[PDB]
């Protein structure tokens, strides 16, 4: 029988750890779920569920339901594109678009583009953290109170916007070379910046942020820690890459994007390995002594990617390379992505060449538009 998730939704709050994760793996990859008799009592798997994109739970003794009949395939998006709040937008206003690229790989690798500057608030795939983390606070942290994190500017947007939309201040964290709307856009929003033009990078910031935390009393929401950012691209991000293939009926075969917190694609790459372990995933190594904004290097140290069982395959490209594949794209479909957008494409065509690809369809996150990306435009164009 099917329950509506959203009276459960205590277990976010209350299930700590990774081990629900294999409930979800196995649902995923089995295409259904049991009936739960005593839901309350197995708040594991409820967690499982509201992860993998279900708004049911299945219910009584015996039965099992399909991933349909839990919602993960549930239109959310009203057809006439009419929301009756920025944060009912937020929601239903999914999923960011899959678009097939113009551009030609070698070895049969047909790329699409899944655009996440589709989301209304910082134009970035940065939203989805932002609402989710900020959505949990809401129950237990008093309206009123500052929140805050290091940013290398999409987060902090995000997070700024949907604090206010919440009740709560907001205060980013950016070091000196970071963008300047990252700097600028969160106190049009009204939020406060601090920009540290000594740091050298944003996890170079968390310290100070910790040591402030303690002393001010903020609540310091760590996107770089925090399970609600996985837990949000599990949701949203991976669940429409799984639901956007089956239904455009891509022959899947393998996804591509960048790392930072490493969130979004730790999703990708588990949700889809459970429903089927062959699917690859195409991860960008910033070559070391370049900076590509948004993301860094493996090592520097990220939690999910590391921590939970998850297949995938590192390429190097440099700040130059990243930039030919934004005119690439742009000149092909005429589309202007951002620079890790730029990276996730190039390590997508660097494998296309060595071979080491199954032919078919690949999809590419792009994490953000181009067009906050001028002066690298400006020097890509030399
Ligand atoms: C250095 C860093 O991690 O910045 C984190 C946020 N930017 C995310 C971001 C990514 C990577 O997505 P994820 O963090 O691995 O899930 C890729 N490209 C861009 C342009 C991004 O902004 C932040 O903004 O603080």
């Amino acid at each position: 029988a099917l329950a509506d998730i959203s009276g459960y939704l205590d277990v976010l709050d209350s299930v700590r750890g990774f081990s629900y994760l294999e409930n979800a793996r196995e649902v995923l990859r089995s295409g259904e779920a049991r009936c739960l008799g005593n839901p309350r009592s197995e708040p594991e798997y409820v967690k499982a569920l509201y992860v993998i994109g279900a708004s049911r739970i299945p219910v009584g003794d015996g039965c099992s339901h399909t991933l349909e009949e839990l919602g993960v395939f549930d239109i959310s998006v009203p057809g006439e594109m009419v929301f009756p709040s920025p944060l009912d937008f937020f929601e239903r206003g999914k999923p960011t678009p899959l678009v097939r690229s113009r551009l030609q790989l070698p070895n049969g690798v047909r790329v699409w583009l899944k655009l996440e500057w589709y989301n209304p608030f910082s134009l970035s795939v940065a939203d989805r953290p932002a609402v989710e983390i900020i959505s949990r606070l809401s129950r237990r942290v008093e309206k009123g109170s500052l929140v805050a994190d290091a940013t290398s500017s999409n987060f902090g947007v995000a997070l700024s916007a949907v604090a206010r939309l919440y009740g709560y201040r907001a205060r980013v964290y950016l070091p000196g070379a970071a963008e300047e709307f990252g700097k600028l856009l969160p106190r049009l929003l009204g939020a406060q910046v601090i920009v540290d033009p000594e740091a050298p990078s944003t996890v170079h910031l968390l310290p100070r942020v910790m040591k402030d935390s303690k002393n001010e009393g903020f609540v310091h929401v760590n996107q770089f820690y925090n399970d609600a950012n996985f837990e949000a691209h599990m949701r949203g991000t991976a669940r429409e890459i799984f639901v956007q293939s089956r239904r455009g009926g891509l022959a899947l075969r393998g996804v591509a994007g960048s790392l930072g917190t490493s969130g979004h694609m730790s999703a990708a790459a588990f949700y889809l390995q459970s429903v089927d372990p062959s699917i690859r995933a195409v991860l960008v190594q910033p070559a070391q002594g370049d900076s590509i904004p948004g993301i860094r290097r493996v090592e520097t140290g990220m939690l999910w990617i590391n921590m939970l069982d998850i297949s995938y395959t590192l390429a190097e490209v440099t700040l130059e390379e990243a930039m030919e594949a934004v005119v690439e794209v742009a000149r092909s479909d005429g589309l202007v992505i951002g620079p890790s957008g730029g990276a996730a494409v190039k390590a997508l065509a660097k494998k296309a060449a060595e071979g080491d690809l199954e032919p078919g369809d690949y999809v590419v996150v792009v994490p953000d538009t181009g067009f906050k990306y001028l002066s690298l435009v400006q020097n890509a164009l030399e």
